[PDB]
């Protein structure tokens, strides 16, 4: 198999399939068979080919599985194509406008300085249980309008639900049933007393019960592990490249135009939602079947060698222009904006505080996975 080694050194075996096999027939995780796609060209294309569906009901019957979850969730923007994609996206896309994002700046500030506040001036954290994580699921919880008082039930929910022990599901089971039980009391107590959230504004265009479940959900999951990981990433990528975290330290109004450079080169997702033929589609001189399940790789894309030279170089200098990281087409990042602002932000603070900032170790802790770029912990001295 040209893919031998794909989730121990993907970016090796990405290599070798945009010469060798760069639509290449795959065994997934769950065993089920997939189409990995890894050259540049394919990927952006297949992004915004309106014949490759990212609803399942387009799925060969018996060859697609999946997760498990209630029918309310499988109302889901990547679950869904035209018409219904385009309606329920146009409505929260109001949220998301750089203009209604900016305003979140001082906040989402504040909510790093204060993390930043518990590392005090010298020693040791893991910038992943500290910062990385934290910081997104505060942002969710403020965008939505989560009370503080259920915070830490919220976390305790949504932690095991992020990479779901594959041994021990029960924990993941009662996680999707709490927050279930949670966002239908909230979506409850915001219609019966509106405050300034997302979810109060949802709730006036009041889109089916369903639907405002799965943005609550989507909302969440599209926006923490991704958000985790870039800023995990990129932390990483500056502590390899002394040079280019030089020029940052420097010049930290460089800050907002080198977020693109990190997630072209160490986006946190390998993989896009998988998609379905809605008939049988030629990708890259491939014949894909109807139904058959296609995994756009955005990593490979993004480190294609024929439209990025010099892939396996973090420059900022570069024109990251193109990169497929936040997607392409009618599912491009609904949070692209508030991804940008908080990776900012987060980047900006931990520079301006901790001059020394250093790793611990010699090598990274990185989570085997087909879809997801992360690491387990981020060991740093400062
Ligand atoms: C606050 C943070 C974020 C939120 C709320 C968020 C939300 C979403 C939502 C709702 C979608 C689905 C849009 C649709 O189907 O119409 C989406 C798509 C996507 N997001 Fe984000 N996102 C965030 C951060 C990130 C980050 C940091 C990354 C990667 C760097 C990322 C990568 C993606 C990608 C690749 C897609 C498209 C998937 C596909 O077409 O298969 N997101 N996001």
């Amino acid at each position: 198999d040209p893919a031998e080694g794909l989730l121990a050194d993907p970016y090796a075996v990405y290599d070798r399939l945009r010469d060798t096999a760069p639509v290449h027939r795959i065994a997934g995780t769950d065993g089920k068979p997939a189409w990995l796609v890894t050259r540049y060209d394919d990927v952006r294309e297949g992004l915004a080919n309106p014949l490759l569906s990212l609803d399942k009901k387009h799925a060969l019957p018996g060859n697609y599985r999946g997760l498990a979850l209630p029918p309310a969730l499988d109302a889901n923007l990547l679950n869904m194509d035209a018409p219904d994609h385009t309606r329920i996206r146009r409505l929260v896309g109001r949220a998301f406008t750089l203009r209604r994002v900016e305003q979140l700046r001082e906040p989402v500030r504040e909510t790093a300085h204060r993390l930043l506040d518990a590392l005090g001036t010298h020693g040791s954290t893991d910038l992943i249980a500290s910062y990385a994580a934290p910081l997104p699921i505060t942002v969710i919880c403020d965008l939505l309008g989560v009370p503080d008082e259920h915070r830490r039930d919220f976390r305790a929910w949504t932690d095991p639900l992020v990479t779901p022990d594959p041994a021990r599901p029960d924990v993941a089971r009662e996680s999707v049933v709490s927050l279930l039980g949670f966002f239908t009391g909230l979506l409850a107590d915001k219609r019966k007393n509106p405050a300034d959230d997302l979810l109060s504004d949802l709730i006036a265009v009041q889109l089916t019960e369903d639907e405002l479940m799965s943005l609550a959900f989507l909302i969440l999951f599209a926006g923490y592990e991704n958000t985790v990981h870039l800023i995990g990433n990129a932390v990483l990528a500056l502590l390899r490249h002394p040079e280019q975290l030089a020029a940052l330290r420097e010049d930290p109004a460089r800050l907002p135009d080198a977020v693109g450079e990190f997630a072209r080169y160490e986006g946190p997702a390998l993989l896009a939602i998988r998609r379905f033929p809605v008939r049988d589609v030629t990708i890259g001189g491939v014949t894909v079947p109807a139904g058959e399940t296609v995994l756009l790789s955005l990593s490979a894309a993004n480190r294609d060698p024929s439209r990025f030279p010099d892939p396996d170089r973090l420059d900022l200098g570069r024109d990251a222009a193109g990169h497929l990281a936040l997607g392409h087409g009618v599912h491009y990042c609904l949070g692209a904006p508030l991804a940008r602002l908080e990776t900012e932000v987060a980047l900006a603070a931990l520079l301006e505080r901790f001059p020394d900032l250093a790793l611990a170790e010699t090598e990274p802790r990185r989570r085997p996975s087909l879809r997801a770029r992360g690491l387990l912990a981020l060991p740093v001295t400062y």
